[PDB]
């Protein structure tokens, strides 16, 4: 099936589904977002589609598009946003540094590929 | 408007947030733009990701995405990356956290079901 099996189990808002098949590296490189909810003639109220960037910078024929480490800079920046408002919590203060530290470690893949001269190539 | 990001270096995308602070003091609307431009300066990539604005329950508010399903995408992309050729010790530790930071999000759901709360502009 193309919906992804999340970590949330009851109450979800949206359903994930993978779009295509695999391509470079083993990934999926476009996904859909779509609400549990319809509108009064039964369409979705959201349906939203991710493209990713499918293709390393150097390869030639690759395709623009978002890469995983912007996705989670937004969610970093949405946590930042609740835990200094009204309605911070600490579920939102361990998540949120997962995130960062997780956000790290990809910086830390990306300087790696760049000592080793294989940023943007196809290699390990 | 442009968030300040960990990358500091060779950064593909440019994020910047839309718009004004709305429900629980947060943006609701972002835009990520590539670094790469045409041959006429215009941006390669340019998608738009809104939020949902306003609890599901409460009225007048607008349908959207939320953060768990961006890191669900994520935690699919790195474990189907650690089943390929190009697997990594930095995509282990980064799959480890993003999933970790999932399980967080989910502990934060099931708190507002059990006190009720899941779905209003409450604490
Ligand atoms: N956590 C990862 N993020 C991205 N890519 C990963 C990861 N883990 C393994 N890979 C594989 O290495 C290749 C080049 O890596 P890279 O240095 O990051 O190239 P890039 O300029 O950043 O673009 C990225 C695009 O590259 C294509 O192949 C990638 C992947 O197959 C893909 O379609 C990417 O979407
Ligand atoms: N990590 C958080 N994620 C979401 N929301 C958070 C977080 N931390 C604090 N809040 C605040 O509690 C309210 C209800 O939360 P909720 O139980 O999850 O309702 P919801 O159906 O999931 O929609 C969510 C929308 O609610 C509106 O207010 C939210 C937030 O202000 C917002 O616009 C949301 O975008």
């Amino acid at each position: 099936m193309k919906e992804l099996s999340t970590i949330q189990k009851r109450e979800k808002l949206n359903t994930v589904e993978r779009i295509g098949s695999e391509g470079p590296g083993g990934a999926y490189h476009e996904y859909v977002i779509k609400s549990n909810s319809m509108d009064s003639q039964g369409n979705y109220d959201v349906y939203e589609t991710i493209k990713f960037q499918k293709g390393a910078r150097k390869e030639e024929k690759s395709q623009h598009g978002v890469i995983d480490s912007d996705l989670l800079e937004i969610v970093r920046d949405r946590l930042k946003s609740f835990q200094a408002g009204p309605f911070s919590s600490r579920e939102n203060a361990c998540a949120l540094t997962h995130v960062e530290e997780a956000l790290m470690w990809m910086n830390r893949r990306v300087e790696d590929r760049i000592e080793r001269n294989v940023l943007g190539t196809n290699t390990k």
